[PDB]
């Protein structure tokens, strides 16, 4: 079952390619290979600084008649320094021009935290705390709604919103469109049962990021657990004659989640897609869930400071 029905009436492929930390010199090839082997969903963001190169790949495959625009599902995200209502369209418009698209299938508020606007993506004070902006997320939501009504994006959603924050959008006075997606970190060490159950109960689809535990994250520490090297997970892989990565991708799929593993390695790209020919047992699923430890790749300690920091609450 390759696509899930969103509350805007559209269908979203449950496997997409992530692009965070995909180097600009390699990500054009990575996205071309991904399209060639089956992927139809690419997860992007202005802050990754590689959307132009992603867009070159998309356009080449459109031009080559490999894929049709309607069959692709291209996602990007509104960076934190653009939460002011006056900046949202332009932020979107940049992303469209870079990806060489005239609409996005899905546009997310990347983080609940607005940052001070300017050329800096990560503005810090003379002590290093992130400098917030005085933007209310409801007002940012209203600006996202306008994008739908302008034809620039087919669906809007959120990312890294905790339960109170999703609830805040859903109770927005005058809410016109419900979020379609909440994109959050999720893997056997951070299983998110409460937030996921809450979102699904509201008709919001959850996308799972860092499903392999982001071994290329720049802040990796030796003492950090490692999904890909966890002997318990390797064993489950071995019982199904798949790799560990394949188990880690199949796992959210069986929880009715969308999942976006990143790779710029052609063999891994292809491997990561071969996840529709096997099923984890109920016991496997329960077992993988038992590994939870509230471990986050994206803990973002410099943001703990911010009003809307989403991870003070477990969910
Ligand atoms: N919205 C948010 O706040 C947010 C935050 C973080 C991430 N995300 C999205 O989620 C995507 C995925 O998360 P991530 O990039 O943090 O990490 P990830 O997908 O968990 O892991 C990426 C790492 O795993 C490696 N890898 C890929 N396939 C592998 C395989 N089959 N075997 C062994 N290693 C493999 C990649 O190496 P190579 O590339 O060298 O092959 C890379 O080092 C991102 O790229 C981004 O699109 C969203
Ligand atoms: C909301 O705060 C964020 C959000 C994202 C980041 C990232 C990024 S771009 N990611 C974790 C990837 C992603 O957000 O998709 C890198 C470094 C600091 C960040 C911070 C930080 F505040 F720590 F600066």
């Amino acid at each position: 079952a390759s696509r899930i029905l969103l509350n805007n009436g559209a269908k979203m492929p449950i496997l997409g390619l992530g692009t965070w930390k995909s180097p600009p010199g390699q990500v054009t090839e990575a996205v071309k290979v991904a399209i060639d082997v089956g992927y139809r969903h690419i997860d992007c963001a202005h802050v990754y600084q590689n959307e132009n190169e992603v867009g070159v790949a998309i356009q080449e495959k459109l031009r080559e008649q490999v894929v049709k625009r309607e069959e692709l599902f291209i996602v990007s995200k509104l960076w934190c320094t653009y939460h002011e209502k006056g900046l949202v369209k332009g932020a979107c418009q940049k992303t469209l021009s870079d990806l060489k698209l005239d609409y996005l299938d899905l546009y997310l508020i990347h983080w609940p935290t607005g940052f001070k606007p300017g050329k800096e993506f990560f503005p810090l004070d003379e002590s290093g705390n992130v400098v917030p902006s005085d933007t209310n997320i409801l007002d940012t939501w209203a600006a996202m709604e306008e994008l739908v009504d302008e034809g620039l994006v087919k669906a809007i959603g959120i990312s890294n919103f905790n339960h109170l924050q999703v609830e805040m959008i859903l109770n927005k006075p005058g809410l016109k469109y419900k979020p379609a997606v909440n994109q959050i970190e999720c893997h056997p060490y951070l299983t998110q049962e409460k937030l996921i159950q809450y979102c699904q109960s509201k008709g919001i689809v959850v996308t799972a990021y860092s499903p392999l535990g982001s071994p290329d994250r720049p802040w990796a520490k030796p003492e950090d657990p490692s999904l890909l090297e966890d002997p318990r997970i390797k064993a489950i892989a071995a019982k199904h004659n798949k790799t560990t990565a394949q188990v880690l991708i199949r796992f959210p799929m069986q929880r009715n989640l969308v999942v976006i593993p990143k790779s710029v390695t052609p063999e891994r790209i292809a491997e990561n897609f071969k996840v529709f020919d096997f099923e984890l047992s109920s016991q496997d699923m329960t077992t993988l869930l038992s590994y939870n430890r509230n471990w986050r790749v994206c803990a973002l300690m410099s943001c703990t400071s911010h009003k809307d920091y989403p991870f003070h609450e477990e969910f």
